């Protein structure tokens, strides 16, 4: 009547030798219910991957509990059965045929074991039970010159009649003292890729945020191997830990990653199955994984989007799952006890977007922040991954990873992991089409079609950019070093003086505007500073944000501005901020005024934005409101004026650079000359309709005349009036 | 918060008796700070009563719940600066120091800072800048009614009760609402418009 529904793992405690592969500590009243003798086969359930693991069982001495069931660290190993996770009971499968070869790996090591060797077999062999496809053990004593050696023994060559069976266990009847079946050392042979075996995740598999990792593992750690030393103190050690950061990040892939390199146990949420419709289910579901955790001094708490199981209680008040779960969570994780060892993983996507209640020091003091990977970390994970698949399946020089990595500086782990994949599919279909079933092995992979491959995958973003890498250049625009060396180190101040700031405490203004003539070189500087930053750039326009809908302008803003927070200390730019600047002109409508209240509070209002940097441009700074227009926030003003003669040189050069200046007739200069009073647009215009002027005779044509010039001068005009001119420079008087 | 509470409950007749309670200002920042020392024992830490003043006139918007947290980062911060340079060195001689609480205080980063009411702001008359007129006579108008209102209510003339501040948006018309704050060491209320 005992109903056993699900069983937990255990480490096999007091070591020693005992049974170490068939321990089974299950109580007998489940071994008379499973109608199975004891001296018998057990299996664990797992949940999926048929095979369930079929090895043998043994009998506990009453007082071992009837949930918790040991599978030993050999077995936890060679299955990657971690702590915590739920098992299931069943029948024994039949028995094993027999064992033809097996042969060792000596994983990790140069192999040479002969000395140190002392008949291994007896020792591996030793046990009952013992799945071949898998032996893990300790180093034990070997010899003299202690040392550490492991074996990997993955790889055999025997099959098995079920297919359920998926790793194929088999018989032992070989002798041994305290011959074989022709030896069992034979190469260094790694994990076998026949059967797929899941890979454990190494804790040098992720990389590229070397710092935060180990800031994380050392935080972690120092709780539980040293709860004495911490307690001493009297402060107590804090049991939440928050991961953040953008999405394809990660995350997710090092809490596995530290689950499995950690020995302890480990406890992970499923998402939100635990949300039901009885109000008290889900307290008392939460209330017994709290017990099931503190119950075992080595515990962690793995917890995945925090943001979704527990909302902001004022951004939506909905019912049902409300602030009511934070509290519980809090109280749970308040006072399980006074020194203890517990920690608790919470990864989320958005921060912003979490109760604020779980964001105190008194809760969640210790934060980990993960951010965009650099070149360095891109070009880490690059190599990681070639190592991963090894050479013997591409080929790719240090020189080559570099140039991907700078190609490719938009994008993430997860998006280069996909690129790799999308590559190979590529390269195998063209392979398929082209050579008409070739081996593999001769086409490998090549550098055509990964970039091919970037090409087509795209950023994962998904919004309009100009990456700076098909779009203009600093060569091609030419134009003033004024502004140029103003606006390098104005950008070069939060990027690289992050730390001077926070230590000298004067921070940073975030405050730059740019005022220029209509015709000018506005957003052609707004996209130079883009250029040089290169980071990532969201273009924005005044009227984008602006709606018919009332409150939708404000959603907008809000969404741009959490983007811009998540998107790394950027850069966020208004093309034309005149259409909202001016409220008392014009009798602007009640919306405008308030996205007008929001954008001075968001700017250096009661919050500070240190990542962002705001950079605005207007048609006309004159009709802004005096609000905005306040020292320390847009204080910097830039008169950028029109192009003086050399960069209008440069400019009609890099136009001309298309044409031919030898037949052109003209010097690059005197038409720079005559056109002095016209626009830079107008400037850039005058190029193209003087070519269309020199192309109207017969179409193509490869020679241009200067009546054609003087024709597109004559028909064309500047635009532009001296009263605009002097009103600008009224306004840099003024102020 | 008792706005959010039915107004039924905030009944006088029922929930008559009402205690409130507000940040903690420099003097009880300082005797939690003394207190929390006091009950971590001298054994694990060497400091000084000076540097207890200055990481409270540090803090001014800090709650006293941050002060514990600050306390456990810094041993936080002190543990790993050991650890990570003399290769796991005993702790006993590091104990406690004033660089990892000054680097708790920069990167704690606490959540206060959004409020209606701030309680004691910290500025002395040694760092505020006006004319010595101005000066003399917000002297003059905070020392009449807190020292004679006895007077006024035998004379039966009360206190003007009301002040204006007009001038150049610089300086000495906000700043000053704090150094009388701080000086006078009475409740200080801080109104803003657009708020
Ligand atoms: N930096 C990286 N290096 C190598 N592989 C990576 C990297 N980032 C992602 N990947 C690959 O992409 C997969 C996705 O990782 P993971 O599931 O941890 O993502 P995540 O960012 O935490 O997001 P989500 O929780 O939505 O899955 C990894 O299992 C791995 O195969
Ligand atoms: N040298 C150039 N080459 C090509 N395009 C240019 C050049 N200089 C300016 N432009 C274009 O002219 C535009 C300038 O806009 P601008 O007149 O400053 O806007 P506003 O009228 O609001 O001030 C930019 O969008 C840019 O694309």
């Amino acid at each position: 009547f005992k109903l056993p529904a699900e069983f937990i793992t255990r480490p096999h405690p007091s070591k020693d030798h005992g049974k170490e592969t068939c321990t089974a500590y299950i109580h007998p009243n489940v071994l008379s219910s499973l109608e199975i003798n004891p001296g018998s086969f057990c299996t664990v359930g797992k949940i999926g991957e048929n095979g369930i693991l079929v090895i043998a069982r043994a009998g506990d001495e009453e007082v071992h509990p009837v949930n918790v069931i040991t599978l030993s660290t050999t077995i936890r190993s060679v299955g990657n059965l971690i702590l915590g996770d739920r098992l299931e009971l069943k029948k024994a499968q039949v028995q094993p045929p027999y064992a033809t070869k097996v042969t060792v790996g000596s994983l990790q090591g140069y192999n040479i074991l002969e000395c140190m060797e002392e008949k291994v077999i007896q020792k591996l062999l030793d046990d009952s039970g013992v799945i071949m496809p898998g032996m893990i053990f300790q180093n034990l004593k070997t010899k003299a010159g202690d040392e550490s050696i492991d074996v990997v023994i993955t790889d055999a060559s025997d099959d098995s009649l079920p297919d359920v069976s998926q790793l194929d266990l088999n018989m032992d009847d070989m002798y041994g003292g305290l011959g074989s079946t022709h030896i069992t050392f034979s190469k260094e042979t790694q994990a076998n890729r026949k059967y797929n075996l899941p890979e454990p995740l190494s804790y040098a598999a992720v990389g590229g945020l070397d710092k935060e990792i180990e800031s994380l593992k050392s935080a972690i750690e120092i709780p539980l191997h040293q709860p004495t030393l911490f307690s001493s103190f009297g402060v107590s050690p804090p049991r939440g830990i928050l991961l953040h950061g953008p999405p394809g990040t990660g995350k997710t892939m090092l809490l596995r990653v530290v689950a499995n390199t950690s020995n302890a146990h480990v406890l992970t949420i499923n998402g939100p199955s635990i949300v039901s419709k009885y109000l008290g289910e889900t307290e008392a579901a939460l209330r017994d994984i709290f017990n099931e955790a503190r119950k075992y001094q080595p515990s962690i708490i793995f917890i995945d989007e925090i943001d979704s199981i527990a909302p902001n209680r004022a951004n939506d008040d909905s019912g049902e799952v409300e602030s009511r779960v934070v509290a519980t969570l809090l109280t749970l994780m308040d006072g399980m006890g006074a020194a203890g060892k517990v920690v608790v993983i919470a990864a989320t996507n958005r921060p912003n977007s979490v109760d604020p209640a779980l964001r105190r020091p008194g809760r969640f003091d210790q934060e980990v922040e993960i951010g965009i990977p650099d070149v360095d970390a891109r070009f880490d994970i690059l190599t990681k991954q070639f190592s991963r698949m090894s050479s013997d399946r591409h080929v790719l020089d240090s020189e080559a990873i570099k140039y991907i990595a700078s190609k490719t500086h938009g994008y993430v782990g997860a998006d280069l992991t996909a690129l790799c994949r999308e590559s190979v599919m590529k390269t195998i279909q063209r392979g398929l089409g082209t050579d008409a079933n070739i081996d593999k092995f001769s086409l490998k992979v090549t550098l055509k079609d990964v970039e091919s491959a970037m090409v087509d995958i795209r950023p994962s973003a998904m919004r309009e950019i100009f990456l700076e890498m098909p779009k203009v250049y600093w060569s091609d625009i030419g134009g003033q070093e004024e502004l140029k060396t103003k606006m390098k180190e104005m950008i070069q101040l939060p990027l690289e003086a992050s730390e001077t700031f926070a230590r000298l405490g004067i921070s940073a203004p975030k405050g730059v505007l740019l005022y220029g003539p209509p015709g000018c070189s506005k957003t052609l500087t707004a996209k130079a500073l883009a250029t040089e930053s290169g980071i990532n750039f969201l273009a924005v326009k005044g009227p984008e944000i602006f709606n018919k809908y009332v409150g939708e302008s404000e959603r907008a803003i809000r969404e741009i501005f959490r983007k811009a927070r998540s998107a790394a200390p950027s850069i966020i730019f208004f093309d034309e901020i005149d259409a909202l600047s001016p409220d008392r002109d014009g009798s602007s409508t009640s919306a405008a005024n308030h996205v007008l209240t929001s954008l001075l509070n968001e700017i250096d209002g009661v919050e500070e934005l240190k990542g962002v940097v705001i950079v605005a441009a207007t048609n006309r700074p004159d009709e802004i409101d005096a609000a905005l227009l306040r020292p320390g926030r847009l204080d910097r003003h830039i008169y950028v004026g029109p192009p003086d003669v050399n960069a209008r040189l440069e400019i009609l050069k890099k136009c001309t650079k298309k044409f031919n200046t030898e037949e052109s007739g003209v010097d690059l200069h005197e038409l720079a000359d005559r056109t002095e009073g016209y626009s830079g647009a107008e400037v850039v215009l005058l190029c193209q309709e003087a070519g269309l002027a020199a192309i109207m005779e017969d179409l193509d044509v490869a020679k241009v005349e200067l009546r054609h010039f003087e024709k597109a001068f004559k028909g064309i005009a500047r635009g532009i009036t001296p009263e605009m001119l002097s009103y600008y420079e009224e306004f840099a008087l003024r102020s």
